[PDB]
């Protein structure tokens, strides 16, 4: 039973906090960047390394200590560090004859969630034969329904650098308390469109004006900001991740 | 048509998803289509049934109830849109050492809530075109076919029967259902999929009144062909994925 | 026309619902929807091309219930009918590379619709003026250079189907008062079609005063082209494909005077 | 001051301008000059047609302190469908492919305004030599090349400004309604959008419409719509023809 | 605390200026252009020339003296010179055999802001081992954090040709007294889009009605318009830049 919000001075907190991307990190040098990508010889071989696996981002912020509950009304979100892109000037191949390096392009994933409680998690699979590396969590006993539907693969977004984002969606049948938003841009060479703005808010009141109330005095941001690629000089490519910069409005609402 | 019942009673709602059927060429190949080949003349274009992506449906029964459920708002959304991320599965390699071409191409993305059966029209391509045993397909094509012929007359009423590429819903039918549909073509047009839990979509007609459900049943009716596969070989498959519906009813008194 | 009171009461609507087939140059008795193959002159002066070969506009000339008050359409909703044959890539095109699939229907779009209590006015520009259009079309007459751009002598009415290549008319902005015309030509030759389908979507046909087009004679004038692109045959010639377009008007009786 | 609006009270204009795109000989009205490469940007030396020009037209109303208001325009591109003809002495896309059709770097732009088109000279190469018979940013330095106030201009005749090397001043047109669109790249397809329902308000924040100094109403325009490819591969520029409608209402000023 | 705005006929008062843009200016003909990009071997040896780096744009506008501040309460910007790009004959490079010159294309990054304050930056590195260039201001002690987040990067934009495009990215933990606004656009081959008009207005207001607060009677405007890359002859390839114009009015406020 959703009561009254409280008004006052003391009635409303905020929450600034960036989360880093987590696209595999193949060596010291390399934060920010998968290992690069190798295709398997056959499909059923299909087997790829957890480095070569970007996953889904996620932290748990506590609230202050508060029956009332913290409700998130508003977010600002920003992708962390866009102009980054512009250095086509080392490690890279070049476009044609003297030009310069091919920028990070193809496919993109950018997503963002503000919860109540951790994201739940619908696991999908491209090819239900392909060996998820140890130290990631992946669907498990994955059939051939799988690659379609499988009801049995689901999961909480609760740990991070864990959860690739290849085999795993926002469960749609699940989240009440949870308001996410994603974009899949698929293609070789598409190229990033990335808009930065301080002026820009979502509202994550649902269609009662009920935004997500936080269990425990918990928020959960999660996020995936999958750029595109990076194409070294011999052709081989990595996956390149930016951060996200969340800021979320509380109010203390009652419950019963 | 009369007035909507309220009280506790008087809603109810559907939730459920739709798997594709995008032709399932062997045990392991669910929700890919057999490999695309192509005909030696116009003439002699005969797709096997496991090469065409078909419609979903789905008849979902509703509470037993003159009152009939109506359809009123529908959340949807394309289910396991990041396994486009892999790029690592023997696919065809961009370029020397490069990753793998991702899934791309001609896409048709549809959905439709109804009271009844999708009502559809038979539209080809090529009328010469052999349609396979197993499927149901515009019966007895003429050169009119190929632009319309009002003799192809079907409802959506049997799960992976009806191929995508000769059915289209029929505009001069469909009053009790609410269709939406966005074919993107050309063979490297990237899949652009977004999700979201935020997006409502009502059903309401412009006199208020949506989909009225005949017998307590609700039609939903979907395609999602993502793109195409390439394999290493240059080979390719249909890739499909299942799609969410969810769907708010309230009871509504009729004459 | 003094446009005065809409009348009501059952009796004062009614409402149109039909398809008209593109007209894409139909070059065999298999080919309805297809052109011609395309071919390219080696100069300006040497362009004649074949009347298989030039998609025209569709029309059709609707009677109305007979009735001064005349009908007033109101309302349209429209649909671009077998998007999804767009899909049959199996059918003896072009494989993109080795192994793959067809090279799918692709390239310069042409869609457009109008509604109109008259024929669709057209005015004539050409791409190029010693293009000669061939017989049983109606074109631009007395070309000159000037007809590239603007040449206030190529008039003509819509009134007739395919007849009027599409390429050497558009709407004519100087007039179609009585019309309400809408269209868009996507270029490039690898342009990937975009095709909407829905029947929830409806164009309110009103003026800025409230007032639709009016029916002279009881006849209500629809046009379209849609030209979709182009078919890639495996020999790597190119024909131009359409489809067929949907249109439901609805129109309520107005007195004038 | 602006006052009260008059309610005799309107007139409207009609027209169309042609596009101005170098008319190399008698066939190609509405065609530029094959495009050729300087080897260097020193010897960058376009011949004039070679160099699409802006359009002007400047329509003289009723005479009339009182001043028309212009309130509103309806505007289109003229024959958007010759971009249809690719039978026509353009390059196959592929062995026995239709001509590639026209498209590349496209400039869709037009204003209307109560006195000339106010215009800011901006040149990609400060060492551009411009030719005889146009009007073209002069002393140009390196400055030139991103922001030289000296290059003060109005757009006050037809076939003499080249696109080039000028644009709409944004320090100045108050009293002009100004829209344009540069769309770049050289396989950029061109989208041309027709109708006849389309409407577009001249008034400002403030509710006034631009005031036709001396009753004369100044409509400008471009609609490069692309490049168009011959058989040989060689590379022009091709135009279309813009419609303007223009409502106006009679305004008193002081 | 804001309080009430005045009113009266000198109550308001406009800035109107341009910014050019700081592209690298490689020599004494080529304003507006960068040096030619090359592309370094590994990251480890990844040392761009000072001529080959953008850099973001700055003006301080002082304003009439005034406890009253100026509030900045509207803006309208424009990109200068946008026909330029129709110049595809000069010491271009042929798309085929014959043809024009390929134009301006490729990795662009448009960007403007207004506050009452200077702009603030948050470092974030493509490539942690870029040695930047004397004459630059970039971020300092960098380490693979700082290839997605090193919070020690912290800088104001107080300087105009000096902190590069690249490595440099606004605050958005900070910035509260600024309005920005900025797109990437990335791909080899991207084709510009570039609007005109002098009838959009930005409003500056924040959601309590509240534009930037210009302390010490100063407004800051901050650029960046790489429009995308020149390619010449050869198919070496230059940043192209272009000048942006702002208009922006601003009324008094009080404040305690
Ligand atoms: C940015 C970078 O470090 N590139 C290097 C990569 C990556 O370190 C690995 O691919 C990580 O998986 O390794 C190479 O052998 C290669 O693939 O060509 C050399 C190349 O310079
Ligand atoms: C995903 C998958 O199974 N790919 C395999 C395909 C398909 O099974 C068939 O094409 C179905 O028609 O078959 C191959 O022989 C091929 O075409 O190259 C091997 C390839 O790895
Ligand atoms: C769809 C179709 O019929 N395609 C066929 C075309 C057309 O009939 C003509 O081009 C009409 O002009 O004719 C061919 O000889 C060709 O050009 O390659 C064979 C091709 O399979
Ligand atoms: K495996
Ligand atoms: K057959
Ligand atoms: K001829
Ligand atoms: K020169
Ligand atoms: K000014
Ligand atoms: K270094």
């Amino acid at each position: 039973e959703v009561l009254e919000v409280k008004t006052g001075v003391d009635s409303i907190t905020e929450v600034e906090c960036f989360l880093t991307p987590e696209m595999g990190d193949p060596d010291e040098h390399l934060r920010g960047f998968s290992k690069s990508i190798s295709i398997s010889d056959t499909f059923e071989s299909d087997s790829p390394n957890k480095d070569m696996l970007p996953c889904y981002s996620v932290a748990r912020i506590p609230l202050p200590n508060l029956i009332l509950m913290w409700e998130a009304v508003t977010l600002k979100t920003e992708v962390i560090g866009v102009t980054t892109l512009m250095n086509v000037h080392s490690n890279g191949q070049a476009t044609h004859d003297n030009g310069a390096a091919k920028p990070v392009q193809g496919t993109s994933f950018h997503f963002f969630s503000v919860g109540g409680e951790a994201l739940e998690l619908q696991g999908v699979v491209f090819n239900y034969r392909t060996t998820y590396p140890d130290g990631t969590i992946f669907p498990k006993n994955a059939t051939v329904q799988s690659q379609v539907m499988n009801t049995e693969h689901k999961a909480y977004l609760d740990k991070n650098k864990a959860y690739p984002v290849e085999c795993w969606v926002p469960d749609p049948t699940r989240n009440e308390n949870t308001r996410y938003f994603g974009t899949l841009t698929g293609g070789e060479n598409v190229p990033p469109v990335l808009h930065i703005t301080n002026t820009a808010t979502t509202v994550l009141l649902d269609e009662f004006g009920v935004g997500p109330l936080c269990k425990g005095d918990n928020l959960y941001l999660s996020a995936v900001d999958v750029c595109g690629m990076f194409t070294n000089r011999s052709g081989s490519q990595q996956w390149r991740g930016l951060s996200r910069y969340f800021k979320v409005q509380l109010r203390k609402r009652r419950v019963k």
